[PDB]
C-alpha cells in the first residue's frame, strides 16, 4: 500500500493478546482461526495529538499497521494475501482501538 509521502512518524503500541475475529460469517471467520497465528497481536499509531477521535485514529492506525507487515515482514519472507488484509484491518481494529485509550489513560494520568 502507501501513505501520504512516507510513514507519518509513527509508533508500535507494544504487544497485546492475540483477540479473536468475529465477521459474523463462516467463511471470512474460518479464514481467519485457520490463520491467526500468521496474524500481529501488535498496531501501530500516530500520537493523540494529531486527532483526537477512536474512529480517526483506528482508519489511520489500521492503515499503517497493515502497512508495517506488507511492507517490511513481507520482505522477511511473509506472504500477506490481500484477503488476508482485509481480515487484518478488523481484527487489528479492536487492538487499536484498545491502543488509543491505552495511549490516551497513559497521558491524561500525569498530562505530557
Amino acid at each position: 500500500g502507501s501513505v501520504v509521502g512516507g510513514l507519518g512518524g509513527y509508533m508500535l503500541g507494544s504487544a497485546m493478546s492475540r483477540p479473536v475475529m468475529h465477521f459474523g460469517n463462516e467463511y471470512e471467520d474460518r479464514y481467519y482461526r485457520e490463520n491467526q497465528y500468521r496474524y500481529p497481536n501488535q498496531v501501530m499509531y500516530r500520537p493523540i495529538d494529531q486527532y483526537g477521535s477512536q474512529n480517526s485514529f483506528v482508519h489511520d492506525c489500521v492503515n499503517i499497521t497493515v502497512k508495517q507487515h506488507t511492507t517490511t515482514t513481507t520482505t522477511k519472507g511473509e506472504n500477506f494475501t490481500e484477503t488476508d488484509i482485509k481480515i487484518m484491518e478488523r481484527v487489528v481494529e479492536q487492538m487499536c482501538i484498545t491502543q488509543y485509550q491505552n495511549e490516551y489513560q497513559a497521558a491524561q494520568r500525569y498530562y505530557n
